[PDB]
Formats: structure tokens, sequence, C-alpha cells
């Protein structure tokens, strides 16, 4: 059965259809039609006939998409413009006759709660987080732990209104909007660093925008203060994406104000926003301790991945990681990437046994993996591509999620792990010592294990050979 | 659960591990190890001990790969070489302690029986069929009517100017001339080949872009030249062809080891199709919904377009899988769909047929790529287009996912013109539909498919 | 003007046509036609008029290709099969007049001498070398230094003869291998002392068996270095297949496979008797030998210079950048444990790094790689050629590790290090004047480079500063830490 | 040696550095904003004064080792106006080791015409349109002597302000600009139209947006007002300005694209312009060729390239000889006009370029070189077809690439390709005295070639190569008979 969320906003009407798969949800259609509803709104604070007719025609099309979707599974909501129209009930009234179902105007705060609920369902990392959505109407800031909102503030700052207001681009023109936006940030520095966060995550177009310029210029996806300073000092350089660009400097001035005010170290892009909030709310899902686990679990059902074999390889790889962790100085996100790889590593077998690593990497590049950044997906995919056969460093280093040396190391851990869990018995997995000395791995097998496992011996000899072609010394006794 | 078939042959030991998932089985490993058992015979019909050592060493590896498989789901068998050895009992004895389980020596007829069961459970096409292994068999629907072992084999004939070819050919036609009689009586709708040799030939068929025409024209790719076993196997078959008056040969999707697996288990196409839907969580009501529309469309245009019942079933198959790309992701679903179909093993469809499903699926929407429709051998180019059209339009009018919301339509074909008639007023009441149908119209026309809809 | 070389061989007639461009050679046509002349030999060693007909007909084509080239600039040679056939004098005379020129039967020794000349003009590395060429009927071993042979031998063993004696019954077992190797050691043994006396710094090989090895190793993902270990692994593989007709080795083509076991056996026997540590594939052979003699020390440098001439590369800029690169290498060669091979490859990159400019400035790295990838570069192996190309592809802009690492020639970490030196070296030659290159020190601390500039040099050059800053960013996106003040 | 050219604009400073025929080494644009130092009384402020100076010290570090004799600097736009400008120009002159001169807009337009005149192919009798962001230059001329010259007041940036005070491509704000610009050049209009031109070429941003839009959308390369208004209609249908998108348009382009789209179609109408190719040079190129003190471009290009890649020139003429003769014998039957004769000869002069890389896959190398080389006197479309002819000079034909070009119709790309293969083959002996006498006759898709009596029988390798060439053509349905 189908679920739908419609967001009637300022410039565009957004409709996201979606479908229930096992205990999951996948996008079916995701649609945006440019109504220009805030443009038809005059100095009497009412909305011109032309804009309400534009908006209504759009919804006549959306209405065609909702037929025999039970309205229990639909939620339509509206935002700033329809919040502040003196007209609004005239539009909403016909809107609800066109669609077969209610329109709910929502407070700027209920938009924030919804947005949070949307990143919370779609974002990996720590439960304690601080969400930043810089929109044109309101720039919300919310703190929370695992789907409970501790603080929730919808503050009135636009990328449009900090734009027109303070830009008719100086190094000091940001300066105005900066302190301007900092005045609103001045009271809540108290309560936002009160509850704090261990991870910071952005949600909307200006955030999305910055993500895409970093991607474009060759940086990773970590938004740091020093990277926005490449811009601000190059942002009086020009001095005065197409649509994104126009509204960019104000949003950028707001972000460079928020990083400095709150001493946010790092921001990365949420995988969720309002429309996901609405449609996850309708799912009635117990909220998970770790989102990535739900994702992996659902993919495993969908593609009938053998879970016991999956779990067995994760255990071996986790054990190997822990034993080389100090010598290789691996951090924890690498461990979760490695395990996540192991949970998915046989998905290529869904398609066919022969070229399964090719199939694995195809599926993982292209699957929607909530809880995983785009950069992390590619890393997982290329790890899966290199799970066996001659190492292909060319395709391995097609990732930017972890440092290259570390990509190689997680590759090595995954390849070995698959080999020593390969018998598909939880009692056939031997006791082993793994010791790393710089680029050397030494694996100590149970005495007599090799001479007693002639297929194991063959496979480890081959693996040693392959790692050596790529100058990874492997010694297994 | 996981099942294994092992075939102890003369030259090689073969293994097949298979997993039973949803409505069928999928291959896990398919392994061949060269033990050269036959080479260790001394003319006293005894096996060298070095040969026994090789075979036991190969089994030691197989046996490691088979732990967590229970003996009742394994079948190990042994072909002619261990049939003729006074030694055999000694090898088989250590082998059964190495493996977890018994080794069953089997007669050639029984091997031909099991082989045939293997082609039966894995091969699309009709029921009655004539199998050729360079051992020939006829049967209908998993029941072997006739059976054979003839006086030719792979290596046997070898020991290319037209002399040396027809030195094999007519001497092969000699071998099969007296036995070719009782065959035509039993009859065959479909002629198939199971041996690897046949696969020498299928690789060329879908490599250049099985008939006696292409056989002689291949035999003349040989004559003009002036691989170990190939020229023998060729001369036999094109002799097996003429003397049996056989129209065309396809390749079976199974052999001995498939026979052993299915014999342990409690329309091939239908099984595959539903198997795939299960595995990739395709919405089966929607697939059926699209198929009834497309088949209904098909029926209305098939008289004008001269369409074969065979084309009908390719079209319906395409509709059964058309949403498989969505199991990956919605954005570029047509391309994931072509990817999955291209790489799945699909029992009941030839390589040309699978290649045609893929491109039908890739072109189920968006700007049409005619070249893509064209690189495929299951159907003429024009037919691939005709069925692509029906599939794209069937998908549009079923996009609601509800049986009673798909409109009553009539479809008329005048050469390349399709004329779709919707219920009166339908277009008026469906603004998004209007929009989709105009965009499809625009797309069909970029590629010279003229489409009126009323 | 044109030069041409005909090799009338046992299985094939080979032609090479060639042109003197700049100060080196450029190949125009390279032609092999199978006449299978030895196939028309008989038990009495006379050539079937069938075979002899195929031969003349080929030479009739070689002839038309040959017209309007002076006989001064042509050499036609016949080898083992035509020095066998009693019949042979008859094929020559007609062939000699089907072509416009003489057909010279050569001894196995003159065959050896031209082979060594072929390799010495095309092969980089230590110029004091051992050359092995295992042919059908004979095996040349020549010992030499930089075009001067110090010892030379043509011995009666070869893949075709050895397949017949020791692989009598078509079995690939340890029995027949042991015999084949034992006989070859006994052929070779008497000349071993003279070969070791003159010694060699590098062993390089030449014919089908060596080529089969390059193609096998390439296919299986190994480097291009032939070692005893790899030969033993192939041998155990051959023994596993057990019958010549069942030989299957990944990388081993059909027509190499027929003569592969016997050659493999001879080469292992050669590898053992002389204790060869490593054998690589020579740049050239008999037909190169024929050509370089009609033309009348460091192969790499001749190649680099000739390419610079052909593509109008600025040679002063090239040397400038190479000097900066070579000196960066030395300051860091310690901490990064870098060998002499790397230094040469780094410098060679520097000599060619600007060759993409000869196409156009916008995409010049992309063009440089295309040119280097596809150019013939005598003195460089295909693995080295591909490395150079990829250092050039990455000489500027955001580092692309994916393209950097499709390279087999150095170890992966060394490919990066060399790349980093090439990028910096280029940056500090950017103004194209030897006087304008600062005094610098570069210390390497594991993955981090520290570069110290003359006092306030950064403050004085707002461009150099700007670029350097960009290069430290580029390096940082790949996690190469670079400090410059 | 190396030459430099610096252009001091109100918006940006522009460098062009070149090695000597000549080739670009660096092409630089720095952002200055000298228009924002000009106040109400029209003197230049000391904020931007330092900015352009800070920019000039970067250009300065680049231009050492270039003697000032081989440098040329000019200042335009904002620098004329400002009464303060002399102050700037003075310290700028100290920063660079060389003089800066202030040039007018009409001298600006002469150096512009000089730029296209030395670089651009096609009829030496031309109309040049260049739309700055503020000033629009239009110049009639015949072959490096200019018949007429104009610099008007309209530009992308200006028309984005005055006649575009929002983001609505609705015809009301659009056609006010298509008028107020059309009346701007309506006074000068008549003197251009009677001076006349055989060809119209353009050189500003607006014109590069169209060349790019056209190669991306697969159209042929002549810009028409009909083509201009498929983009007007896929502009108009785009509602607001920020929402604008078409195939082949880029970041900085669409920024001011619509305001220039109006100006070009206004120039297209009032002047009644039939089509437009993209000019090969401009102001900075003018400056550069003024320092070189140097007949027809293409032949100058072909020589230069043949020298860089050491192409055997004799063999190149020898092949172009045969292909010329083959062209003339099929010329009437096949609808072959001189434009596409030159293209055949140009392909021949270069046909051996890939051999400068390596002989094995030379055709593939020749296409790569020609595809990426800068070839003054050939449009992008013509270059692209030259590449594919060279790719297909031998070896099984590939039609897709032969039909991948904007230059000459998919039909003729083949007929040309056919004649090149034939000319190469019979020139293949590298000697004048060995080319055989030949007749070549076409009838629809049949070529029939008569070699001397007994030639074939007595050229087995020829006979073999010819046979293989008959098969390759037939594969692609090109019937060929030869006797
Ligand atoms: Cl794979
Ligand atoms: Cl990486
Ligand atoms: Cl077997
Ligand atoms: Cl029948
Ligand atoms: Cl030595
Ligand atoms: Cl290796
Ligand atoms: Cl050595
Ligand atoms: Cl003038």
């Amino acid at each position: 059965s189908l679920y739908a969320a419609i967001d009637l906003g300022s410039n565009s009407f957004h409709m996201l259809v979606v479908r229930e798969v096992a205990g999951s949800i996948q996008t079916l259609t995701r649609i945006k039609r440019k109504v220009r509803l805030a443009a038809g709104l005059n100095s009497e604070n009412a909305l011109s006939n032309e804009a309400m007719e534009r908006g209504w025609q759009c919804l006549r099309l959306f209405a065609e998409r909702l037929q025999d979707i039970p309205p229990s599974q639909i939620r339509v909501v509206a935002t700033a413009t329809l919040r502040l129209a003196v007209n609004a009930g005239d539009f909403i009234a016909k809107a609800q006759e066109i669609l077969g179902c209610p329109v709910q105007v929502i407070s700027g705060e209920e938009e924030a709660r919804l947005i949070y609920q949307g990143v919370a369902h779609t974002t990996g990392g720590a439960d304690q987080r601080l969400v930043v959505d810089i929109g044109g109407a309101s720039t919300e800031l919310v703190t929370g732990t695992g789907a409970q909102t501790t603080s929730l503030f919808s503050l009135s700052m636009g990328c449009v209104t900090w734009l027109e207001r303070y830009f008719a681009l100086g190094q000091e023109n940001f300066d105005a909007a900066e302190k301007a936006a900092r005045e609103v940030l001045r009271p809540v520095a108290d309560e936002l660093r009160y509850h704090g966060w261990k991870v910071c995550v952005g949600a909307s177009g200006t955030v999305q925008a910055l993500q895409e310029i970093m991607m474009a210029q060759g940086m990773d996806e970590r938004i740091t203060l020093e990277k926005l300073q490449q811009l601000k000092q190059r942002a009086i350089h020009c001095g005065r994406t197409l649509e994104r660009a126009l509204v960019f400097p104000s949003g950028l001035a707001i972000l460079i104000a928020i990083f400095t005010e709150l001493n946010i170290q790092c921001m990365t892009l949420a995988g969720g926003a309002l429309r996901e909030g609405l449609v996850y709310g309708m799912l009635h899902l117990a909220v998970e301790q770790d989102i990535r686990s739900r994702t992996l679990r659902n993919i495993q059902r969908r593609f009938m991945i053998d879970i016991d074999q999956a779990q067995r390889v994760a255990k071996v790889a986790a054990n190997f990681f822990d034993q080389v962790e100090n010598e290789w100085h691996l951090e924890a996100i690498s461990r979760d990437l490695l395990i996540s790889a192991c949970q998915l590593h046989e998905i290529g077998l869904s398609v066919d046994f022969k070229q399964a690593p090719q199939h694995a990497a195809y599926l993982v590049r292209n699957l929607d993996l909530p809880g995983f950044t785009p950069a992390q997906k590619k890393l997982l995919a290329t790890l899966l591509l290199n799970q066996t056969n001659p190492v292909d460093l060319s395709s391995l280093h097609q990732q930017n999620a972890v440092p290259p040396r570390v990509a190689e190391q997680l590759c090595r851990l995954l390849r070995l792990a698959i080999i020593f869990a390969s018998r598909r018995r939880d009692d056939l997995v031997p006791e082993m010592t793994l010791q790393a000395n710089h680029e050397l791995l030494t694996l100590t097998l149970p005495q007599g294990w090799l001479t007693q496992h002639p297929l194991g011996k063959e496979i480890i000899a081959q693996e040693s050979q392959w790692q050596s072609y790529v100058h990874w010394p492997l010694e297994v006794h």
C-alpha cells in the first residue's frame, strides 16, 4: 500500500509518494511543481487570484495521483505563505475540494518538529544531534536525542530575507546579516549549547547547495568553518546552481554565522526533511537505537540475503579490526563502515553467483541507504567490488569517505574476514591472532589448521598472492 | 536450504551447489576440478594409485566445501570410468569416508535418464523434445519416452579440407543412419543440445550477431582455415542434423547435475517469472494488471501487425518483470531493470530472449532508444518496437494500481499508426493523464511511432 | 627515407618497414604472413612445391610493398628452415628475383648477433646484459655491454625439437619435464662458465616463450618480471593439466600453448643453470637488429630527446623541471626509501611532462597521458610507459588516485610519492628561468612533506604563493600533508 | 618568443599569453570591479584602485621574462570616464614594466575586428558582432581592412538592469529591450546593411552560449533567428529568470544570457542577418597580432600543424591531389559544392597526423589530435567532421561517428569519407611516378573506378587492399566496382 505527503510551500508544491516494502519504505514518485504562491501576495497581505488559480491547477494534477490512496495514508500541510495569508481559508477551502482530503496549516514549530522527525529517521551517527534548516521563510534550529526534541526553535531568518534586507556582496555585508542573524542566535546560544549535540546536520537548499559545491571542487562532504572561509573571502571576490546561487550569499552568511556562534565543528547533510517527517510519522515505526541497523536489516529482507552468513563475517571482521585498531589508529566510523560492508557483502548473490561483486557494487551504488551518506555508499560499493579476485586499486580509490590508506585497510579486513568465515558454520570459524606491523599483517592460525583445511589453505595462499601484487604483505601461519 | 550434486567423471570431478529460495533454486557454486581418473587405467581395468590419490585429493577439497550441507541433500554419482574398474570399490570406499556420504555408481542409461531430467526442469519451449549430447533422448514433460547411447563421442571421431570433414560426416551419417528411424516416429517439437560441445556453437550464434545453414557456413569458416575437440563435434552434429532432418537446435539449461538436484526436490517460464517476482518483491497484482492490459492491447493489434503467439508471451513476461528495477530504486528504475534482467539467470528464456526483455524494460518509458531495441535476436527489429509500444502504453494506463481504475479502451493499428480510444470524457477528467499521454505521444513520434489518442 | 627488413622464418614471413624521423626510427608497417614453410618440409628435408608456392606468393606481395625503396636500405634474411632444406637453393633463386634483392641465409650465430643488436638499441636498464632467445630449433645466449658482445652462442635446443624428444607421448607430467630440463642443462652447461665469466647486470629475453610469459603474467595480474618461482608455478599448472591437448593457463593463447611446455622447460633449465634472478622482455629482436645496422649509449635518453624534438617540447624547461624534481627526490630519498629506478622514472616524466601542450593548453595533462600512452618509447617497458603517462595525467589539478593507480611499474605508495615530487617540481619551475627557482629544502616525515622557502619568498610572490596554497589544498583532499613557509 | 596582451575592463582584467604561427599557453581572467569605484562625480575611488593594482602585481609576476616590446596593454570602459583614472594608470604602469594606453571604443572595435580577421575562416567580407556587458561593437570589413565600424550603448549587464528590473521573460519586459536596443542601433543600421557582408561572425559571451547550445542540442552550427527563437520560446516558457534552462548553456552564461539574447535578435532583425558562426579571435587577439607584423588562414593553419607533427608534406599533397581529382569526376553527379571540396583537401593534408603518434592505430590518433587541436580557420563543426573523416580513413567504417557532426550533412560526410579512403590507397607508394591513371564515376550510391589495363593483375597487394576496401564499403552499403 501507498503513502503520500504534500507540502504546499512558498514557491513550490511538493508531493512525495512512497510504498511500504516489508518493514520499510521506498520512494515511488517525488514531484515538485513551481506554483509561485508567495509571488501572488500583495501589501494587503492577501493572495492574487492568479496565484490561487496556479496553485489550484497544480493540485488538480496531484489529486489525480491520490485516487484510492486511503486518506489515512495521506498528509497535506502548508507553511509560511498560507500561514500568513489573510486569504488562506479561501485557498485551503477549494484545495480540500480538489484533493479529496484535509489541508493542515502548521505552525513554524510543527514544521520544525516534522523536519527533525525526518532527519531522525534518515540520518546515521549519534542520537544527540543539532539540526539546521536554513529556509527562505524561517531558519529552524532543533536539538534532540533519538527522536525526542529537547529544544525546538523556529527563528525568522531567510536566505531571501537576510538577502533583500541586507543585500541590495561585501566582506562586511555578510557582517550585517551575520550579527543580524546572530542577534536571534544571541538568546539561544544559552539553550542550544545547553543540551548540546555530538553531531550537527543541515537540512535544506543552502545546506544542499554547499554540499554540491564541495563535491564539485574536490573536497569531502564534511562542512567545516575553514571551508566556508574559502568562500566568504572569495565571496566579496565576485562582489554583487542557477536558482540556488541567487539566494546563496545570505544563506551562506547565516551558516558562517551559525558555525561561529555555536562553535559547530562539522556539519553534514541530513538525509531527511519535512516530507520524510510526514511520511515516516504515518509509518508508525518504533524509533530505532541505530538507523543504519534498520536499513541493513530491511535490505537483507528485500534481497533475501543470508543473515547467518552475513552476521558471521561481521564478527570475524570486527574481531580483526579490534586487533589492528591501535597499530592502524582506526576510528569508530571505519568500524561501522566495515561491519556495514559485511552485512551487505553477499547482496550481489541476489543477482547471480558468477560476477556477484560486480552486482553487489551495482546494487549498493544505486540503492537508497538511509543512514549512509552518498560518499559512504560509494565506499561500501567499492569495498564490495573488491571483496575477492585481484585487488583493483583504481576502483578502490574511487571513494572519498575515508582516507585512502584506511580504504585499503578496511578492504584487507573484509577480504580476510570473508575467507575465514567462509565455511558457513559458526562452529567451523577458527581462533586466530591478527597483528599489524605497519603494512604487514601476520595471521596466526590454530596449529595444524592449514594442513587440516586444504581448501582453506588454497584460498589463503591465493589471497596472499593477490595482496602481494598490490604490495600488501600477508603472512599466515 | 543448500543442496549439492557431485559427478565423478573420467577427466574431471564436477560439483554444483544450489540454494532453494522462494519457488525454486539458484546456483551458488559450479566447480570443475581435473583429476584425470581415466588416464590412470592400465589395460587390466585397474586405476593407478596416483590417480586414486588425485581423486581423493579433489574430494578432500569438495568435502570441505560441503560441511553444513547434510548428506541427505547431497548426491554423489560416478560415471563409466568407475563403472569399469575392478579397483572402483577401493576408490569409492575411501571417497565415501572423505565425503560425508555414499557414492552411487550409475549406468549410462540412468545417466541419460538423470541428464534428461536435468534438461526437463530447466528448459523453456514445448513439452516434447529431442536432446543431443556429443546420448540422444526424446520425452514430454519430465517423462523420458526414448533414450540412447550411439557409437560416436567427442575425442572418438577426431582420430580440414573437404575430404577430412566428410571423412567424419558420412562416416558419422553411417553410424546414425540405421538408428534414425525409430526417432522420427517418436517425434519432436523442440530440438535441444546439452553437451558442452553445443555450447561451442551457441557462443558463436550470439557472438557474430543452430541451423545447417550457419553450420556449413561455419564449417566453411573451418574449411577456409586450412578447439581441442571442436572439428570432430562439428562434423558429427551437422551429420546428426541432416540425417535427422532437424530444423534448429537450442541449448538446454541443465544436465546431469541439475537432474540430481531436482530429483531431490519435492511451464518453466511461469516458474522463473514468479520466482523472480518473489525474490525482488515485485508487486504481483500490478504486474498482472499491466499484463492483462498489454495482452488486451496485443489482441487488438495482432491481426493488423501479424504477431505470433510467441511474441505475446515475451510481451507478457516483460510486463511481469517491468517493475523489477524499482526494487533497486525509483529514479532510474528502467536502467536498473535492464541491469537485473541482463544478469539474472532466467530458466525458460534464451540469451536472445533475455537480452530482449532487458531492452524492452530499459525502454519502458523516457526517450526511445531504437538501437537498443535492435541489438537482440529473439525477434525482428520491427517486432521489438511493436511490443515496446504496447508495454509503454500498458504501463501508463495501469499507473493507478487498481483494477477498476484502468479505463476501457480500444486500440487500432493502421501500419505504424496506433489509435487509442479512451472512454468519452476520460481525458477531460484526467489532467495528469492528459499530460502523461501527450509526453508519451511526443516520445513515440521522435522515433516515428505515430500515435493518436481520443 | 625508408628502410625495410624481411625475416623468412619457419612458420612466418615477417616484414618491417621503417622511417628515419628526427634522430631515431619510426615504424610504418609491421607485417607477418604465415606461409608455414617448415610445414612443407619432408622426411628427406625438401620443400613441398605447395610450401614453396605459398612462400613465393607472399614475397610477391612483400615485393610490391618494396618497390621504390633502394636495395641499399633493404635486408632480407632466411633462418633455420631454409638452412635445412636440401631443396632450399631453389626457393631462394626465384624468391631472390620475385623481390629485387638478395636473400641471405644466416647462421644461428649471425642470427644471434642481430638479435643482440636488436635488443641493445631498444632496451633500457643496465647496459651489461644477458640475452636469451629460445627459438624453434635453437636457443641463442649472448652476453654483452651496450652494443658490444662479449660472448655469443647458438645451441641446438628449442621448443619444437624439445617437444618432440621429451614430450614424446604428449604427457605434461613431472616425468617428461624432468627429462626436458635435464637435457637443456646438458646443452647449456659447457658454455655456462664463459657466460658467467663475462657476467651480466640484467637478463632480458626475446622470443615466443618469453612473450607467452609476458602475456600470461599480464593476464593473471602479476608484474612483468619473470622469476623462477613464477615459472615453477606455471610448471605445476602444466603438470596438473597432464596432457598437452588439455593445457589451459590463464593468459596462454592457442598457438603459444602448442610449444609452451617445452619452452617453459628450457627456460627453467636456463634459469637454474645460470642462476637468473629476473628476466624481462627485450625491446627488440632480429628484425630491429637488421634495421639498426642499415642506419649506421643511454637508450632512454635518446628516446626522450627524440620525442622532445618530434613534439617541439621546450627542452630547457624540461631540464629545469627535472633538476628541481631530481633534487627533491634526494632530500626525501632517505625517509621514503626510494630506489634508482624511481629516480629515472621521475626524471623521465619531467622530460616529457609538457608534451600535452603540443596539442592544446586547456586539457594538456589529459593530452600528455594520451600521447605517452600510445607513443612507442624504446627503453621503457609497457608497465613503465603506463606509469609515466599517469604521472603526467596527474601533474596538476585535483589529484585523481583512481587514475594514478592503474599502474604496475612502481609500488602503489611510490607512485604517489613520485607524483607529489613531479607536481612540486613543476610548480617551482613555473616562471621558466633557471635564476628564478628558489633555494629550497624538503624534508619528508612519513606522509608529510615540509618545504622551507627563502625568507619571505611567499610574501614577495603573490602568484607563487597563490598556486602553492592551491597545491597544498589539492594534496590535502587526498590526505597528503604538505607544509610550506 | 612569448607575447602577452592585457585588457583592463570595468569588470575584469584579462591576460592572454602565447608562444610563437602562435599557440595559447595561459588564458586568465581576474575579477576587479573597477566600475564600483566610480562615484557620482565620476572619479575613481582608492578602494578599487588598490584592487586592480593587487591584480596587476599577479599579472606582473607572470609576465617577467617577456620583454615589453612583446607586451601590449590597453585600458577601456571605466578607465576612460574616471577623471581620477590617470592616477591609477600611472601606478599600474609602475607595477608592470611597460606602458598602459587608454584606447577608445572605436579603437577597441578595430582591434576586435583585427582579431577575427587573422583567426577566422570564411569569406574575408564579413560583419562582426561583439556584445560586451555595457558596450556593443558592430564592424563591417573586407579582409583585415575595415569598411565600417561602430560601438553602441547596449550590453548584457546594462540590459539586465534597465530593461530587466525583475526575473520575468514575459514578452513585456523582453521586447522593451528588443526595442530599446533595436532603436539604439537603428541610426547606424543603414550604413552597415549597404556596406554589406558575405558572412556574419560573433565574438562575445552571447555568441559562445549559442555555439555551445548548438553543439549540445545536435543542431547544425549556423545560428538563425529561427534557431534564436526556439530559445526564445524555451526561454519564454521558463517563467521567471532564475528558473531558466536549455541544453548547452552554462553558469556564467545564463547569468546575463537573456539581455543579450534580445540584443542579438534585435541585431538579427534590423540588420536582416542570415546566420552566424562563432569568430576565432577578439580584442586580445588583435593586440597580439599587432605585434607579430605578419594569406588565407586555413592554409596557414595546415602548414603550421604539418610542421609541429612533422607530417610528410609531399605525401599530403599527393593524397590531396588524387582526392581532388576524384572529387571532380563525381562532382556533378553527387551535388558537391566547393565548401565540401575544401573540407576534403583539408582532411587530406592532415590525414597522416596520427602516424606522428604511432602507426598501429594511427587513425584513432589522428582523430584525437584533430579533435583537440586548435585549428584557426575551421569552426567546431568542421573540425569535428575532419576528425571523423580521419578516423574512418581506412578500417571498417563507423557511420555513427560519420553522422556525429554539425558541419556538413550526414549524406556528404560519407561521400567525402569515401573519396579519402580511395585517394590514400592509390597514393600509398609515396611517389608521384607511381600513381595510376584513373576514372571514377558515380550513379546514386555506386562508385565505379577504372584502373589501367593489367594494373590489378600485376599489383597483388593493391588487388588485396582494394578487395578489402570493397568489402568494408559494402558492409556499410557503399557499392564499389574497380577494373
Ligand atoms: Cl566480479
Ligand atoms: Cl580513496
Ligand atoms: Cl569428465
Ligand atoms: Cl519431426
Ligand atoms: Cl652474474
Ligand atoms: Cl608479480
Ligand atoms: Cl640475473
Ligand atoms: Cl583597419
